[PDB]
């Protein structure tokens, strides 16, 4: 099953940013997503980002057209978690 | 929710700066904004700015027209924090 | 005797990958195939692959028109081993 | 509030300098001036110059076509000051 | 006499491997042939080869304009053998 | 208030120099003259110059048309000091 | 005299080699060859030689058209030598 | 006051030296002469010469457009000479 | 006098060298030859030579257009010698 | 006073010597002639030499056309001295 | 008195040199001949040769046209040698 | 007095030797000659000589167009010297 990851992608100064593009990136073999994938996903002008996340351990890489890449982080997906905000994996007590 | 900051800057004789840009960085993750992610500002011809900053730990950024980019500091907005200046944060004890 | 692996190639969000291609290399030549021989298949636009493998050693390469070749893994299939989607083989234990 | 810095500037044989350039960088931040912002003034063909100076701490630097920067010193300007030039300002007791 | 040996040349995905080319590397002198003497024979489309082997030592070469030349192993050919599969005799208790 | 410091500056030999210039450095910032400012005039036809000089201590450096510039030496006015040629400062007792 | 050396040549897998030459390098000098003279004939489509060879030590060469050249190995025809291939001079006991 | 040195300069052949050249560099402080001075004197066809040297410590050069020029040595004109040759002063007792 | 080499050159094969040339580079003074002189002699197409060679000590170089010129070796003439092969010479126990 | 040097300059074989060219170079200032002060001649069509030298110590040269310049050594000519040749004044006990 | 020298030089086959020259090249000066003196001559189309030289210690040198300078090696004439050829001279006891 | 040096100039084989040249070098100062100076004297056709040399010590080189200079040695002549060749003096007695 896919849980659903969904929000609005603010920067610090309370605007969306925009020209976005997040990506997740698969460090260990799951029963069904293969290491070394990418997926992708582009946010809307307004910040509204959702997606369907198979679960694992991923890698989140966010890129603003002029930006290297930023790691964010690591995020993990059991079979207990609930939809939410991408950043609360980021900020969850793993 | 979002603290208000608002003020004017200027230099030591008493005069707006002009074509100047302010920047914050978060460098920690929160719960709404994503860690190295930059927020910028033009003041207006008055050296006028007004910005509204969610919680957490920013990199403050002063780019003149010309000049290298300054580094004025670390700014950390609490939830107990209440609107001021940006002089103020800088200036506040850490 | 050819098993038969048969699954579907998805990312972390949920997703088909396209100009996909699966190389199995053999390891160590068996009494059906040659060492350092390579054989591949490309999945369709939803992303099914089905193929028919002897057993032996083989080493996983994914190939995806723009990235890097990534290296999945090993896998070894007995002439014990029931059809199953790939994604099992590489999980399953050593 | 401001203290107002006024005087003329002549060089060694009593004589006004022309083309100079008074600039204050700020070395501290303080509750009104961010830090590393420099405020110029270009007195007049008769050498008198007069600024209206923010109180902190600031490096004093005199520009002019031909020797490199001069570095006069450094200048503090506290809540007690009176109004002077900014030659008493240099050659204070710090 | 020459040992015939024929068989069906197979990937690892059970489907016939194309353009190759067996050579045969004599690295010990025989009482019919030379050392360093090579015979190219290639396969058919299907993957059948067939070969009239001398006895005595070889290595074995398969080249398939791709990955270099692939040292599959030594065979060697007693004068007791019996016709087979080139792959016994690679797996052969040596 | 400036000293006058007048007199004729002629060479060896007894005459007058042409195309020279005499030029005061304050090394020493004062309570009228900044530090590192250069004052300069050139001498007239017949080797006669004429200078008020505020006081504090300065380098004296004498340049000529053609010739390398030429170090003269330290002078330091005083508030007791009373009008007289150049050439007494560099040669008082020190 | 000279001892008769004839036969076919051929390779690994039973076929005739051809553009062969067979080079006969004296490594050391006799009664009737000096040292360091080489003799070179080609053997037909069917791989036949035909060579009556004086007495001595000889280096075998064995130069096929593309290849490096091969260095079989040294034959000794002694007086009591019988008529014989090439391959037994070669695999005599030495 | 100034002291007259007066004389004929001849080579080693008792013979004028032409195209000739007389530089007098100010090595000391004077109370008419500023240090790093030169003040040169041609003399004629017939090798006459004759100056008003001012008191102090001189070094003399000697340029000849050629042999490049000769320290011939530093001359004291102590208030208590006499006018007279310029070798004198070089042979004087110092 | 001198005494008379003749023979028949043949390679390893049994045929004539032909393009050959035997020289013989004399390395002692003799009672008629000269030290550090050569003589040439070419035998024919059949490889007869004949040479009338003076007593002393030589060595042998034989060169062709080909392979590097090939010293054979030394040989030495005395006065008990009687005429025979070049071969012999060379095979003689010195 | 100036003592005269007269003679004939000739060679090894009893001849004069051609575009020649004597220099006296004052190796020490004296009451009459300054240092590094070179006085030379150039003897007639048959190597005739006369000049009239003041005291002192010369280093003489000989210059001649096309070879380098010989150092003939050093005279030292007082106030007791008797004319003569410079060979007596060369050769002369020091 | 000079002593004849006179015979024909051969080489190793019985044949004379053709297009040679002979060096004498003297390595003592003599009451008649000055050291480091050279002198050749060259034999007629037979090889014959006739010279006459001086009493004294000379380096005998042969010159043919394609070859390096051999050198023949040293020859001492006195005033109790006899003529003879140029052979005997590098052959005589020393 | 000039000592008459007369003779013929040959080489090692009784042979007149052509465009010579005789160079004396003076070493010492003579009371005639000056040190350094060169006198050449050309030879006729049949190698005559004869020259006047003034007495002193010399150094004889013998240019030929071919060889460098050679020194043929040390010529010394003192006021006792009888007329001769100059093959003597070279090997006289020092």
């Amino acid at each position: 099953m896919a849980v659903k990851i969904s929000g609005v992608l603010k920067d610090g100064t309370g605007k969306p940013v925009q020209n976005c593009t997040i990506q997740l990136k698969a460090r260990r073999n799951s029963t069904t997503v293969v290491v070394n994938t990418v997926g992708s996903e582009n946010p809307d002008e307004a910040g509204r980002y959702s997606m369907d996340v198979e679960y694992g351990q991923y890698s989140v890489i966010l890129q603003v057209d002029g930006f290297p890449p930023s790691h964010a982080g690591t995020i993990t997906v059991y079979e207990d978690s609930q939809p939410g905000t991408l950043n609360d994996f980021l900020c969850a007590m793993t």
